């Protein structure tokens, strides 16, 4: 019985990693994720220049999940590139580097500089097309023409395999169109489903107030709220992109949740809200719990059940 | 202290009603809703001809909410129109009739016949632009040009005030556009936010199977999953449609949840999943609980806190 995977020309001890944005902004964070039992890690989505992000309070967690409007606070692309070039211990686990430039030009600028490091070190690009928290910037992948432009420009400028972080969709027509756009791009080797469910609103009944400051309280939702949404998107893209990998993200708190993501089609499984709340000790627990479910079912490897969800 | 209110030239004993689709398909259901302590009722979304709907199982409930792909099973518009014209006791409470034709032409045909009954009896139209469960028919209100066409043609054919059942949105640009489309039509006096969060997927770990049969298990989500999304949409439309009413729907299980919807801007509060699971006794409990929160806070009227959610 084993959780090992071999994909994108890298070997992973198990399918778990942080979700971008959680425990991955500073060198301290990345060293922590590296020391954890996770199979991989991804750095904070970055911009060309450092950013302070949105005003605080900008994250709050509750029993059923979290809301945030961080606003892409990050140490800047130079930092994450240097981390990937000089600092990361690749003998420990593979590293993904997430970028979220505020325009196609900014993304293109960054990937031109990332390319030689990706060639040399094997760092893997996750292009974030789904940030719902920057005031005035709608989610790129909710505009299919813009999505195509970004992917055309990034494919041309980068020229290496990469992946895309996708927003959740809620309409079969959108699954069909989105997956078809992705299928136009052979360098897109993995699709991460999903980013936060955008622009939710938590209100505290006692204070009669929204709980985060940016955007009049409107922020991305994660955690228990989003699991069925996340599984639907994982499965929709798994079915529609048979020549790509799908990484699952959304609502994972237990090895059972990870098991459902894998049944739905997930290769790697990312942990956001639960990791933010529990800390990196979560990775040993999710590993044990997934192996227990596999043991009980007689599954010896992940491939034995990946994408094997039954329909009626 | 009582929760009585006036809206749309009708008087309501309290802001509570069923959500369309729940406990409202047959004469028996409608008689049951009428005998309940709800302030109003709405009939099942209907089509010109009766429909058997999607294959069973097609509804499932869980601690955090529900998933369904009913597929508009209904007794046909002739039945709901007859209920409105001949059978409903308007001395008990107001009635909303929901229609969900599968084309603009179908909706136009229905509203032309509804008009004389609305003139005589005061039945209120809720035009459903957000059914996410009929195979091959995308949610109308996710296509803004289609949404405009439907509202143009219905406004012209019907000529009387009406309301619209909206899908949830997740992008500030979409809130802006959707509300601007709605604001083009002075006959649209109310906006119901929200219909189900479309096309989620629930998977049972033990059986390794989806839990509903239609559309490979993909169905609309309601219940605790969707409360922050519901509140966001209620508030977004409340802010952008100052000259219309917003009815809140999504995630109501308690007087506290109703209190939050009303703080976000809700005039009426609809109850779907919780009503499906608890039954019509829920309305007395919700009234008691809302009155208790109001008393504790020193509020004597709904108008005192409606839309008064505080930002930071
Ligand atoms: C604190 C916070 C910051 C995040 N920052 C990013 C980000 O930088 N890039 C990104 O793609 N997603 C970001 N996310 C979204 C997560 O990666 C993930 O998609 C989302 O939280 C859903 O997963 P969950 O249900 O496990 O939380 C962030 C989420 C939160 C909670
Ligand atoms: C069994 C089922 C049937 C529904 N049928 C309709 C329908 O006919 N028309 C409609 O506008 N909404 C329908 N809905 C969606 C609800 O009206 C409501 O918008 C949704 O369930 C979210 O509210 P909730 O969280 O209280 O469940 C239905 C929901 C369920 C649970
Ligand atoms: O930093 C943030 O606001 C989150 C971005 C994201 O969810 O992509
Ligand atoms: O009958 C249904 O499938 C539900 C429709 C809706 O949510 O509008």
């Amino acid at each position: 019985m084993c959780l090992k995977l071999n994909l994108l020309d890298h070997v992973f001890a198990n399918p778990f990693m942080n979700a971008a944005g959680v425990l991955c902004s500073t060198e301290e964070d990345l060293r922590c994720m590296t020391a954890s039992s996770s199979g991989a890690l991804v750095s904070k989505s970055c911009t060309s220049a450092p950013r302070d992000g949105n005003p605080e309070p900008r994250y709050m967690a509750f029993p059923l999940g979290s809301i945030n409007s961080m606003g892409l606070p990050n140490l800047g692309f130079d930092f994450y590139l240097k981390y990937a070039s000089d600092l990361h211990d690749y003998s420990k686990k593979p590293l993904f580097l997430s970028i979220s430039g505020l325009s196609v030009e900014e993304n293109v600028a960054m990937v031109r500089r990332l390319a030689p490091v990706a060639q040399e070190k094997g760092v893997l690009l996750e292009l974030n097309l789904s940030c719902p928290n920057v005031p005035g910037k709608p989610q790129v992948a909710y505009d299919f023409e813009a999505m195509r432009t970004y992917l055309q420009q990034v494919s041309l400028a980068y020229g290496l395999p990469f992946g895309v972080k996708m927003p959740p969709y809620f309409d079969i027509a959108h699954f069909d169109t989105a997956a078809a756009v992705l299928n136009e791009f052979p360098l897109v080797k993995f699709v991460t489903c999903v980013n936060s469910v955008g622009n939710g609103l938590v209100i505290d009944a006692e204070s009669e107030s929204v709980v985060i400051k940016p955007k009049q309280g409107f922020g991305g939702l994660g955690g228990k709220y989003i699991l069925p949404t996340a599984l639907a998107n994982v499965n929709a893209f798994y079915r529609r992109c048979p020549d790509k990998l799908v990484f699952g993200c959304g609502g994972v708190y237990s090895g059972e949740d990870a098991f459902l993501h894998i049944l739905a089609g997930a290769s790697m499984v990312q942990v956001g809200t639960a990791l933010q709340e529990e800390g990196p000790g979560i990775f040993t627990r999710l590993e044990d719990e997934l192996l227990e479910i596999m043991a009980r079912k007689g599954y010896r490897t992940l491939e034995e059940f990946r994408g094997r969800v039954k329909t009626i």
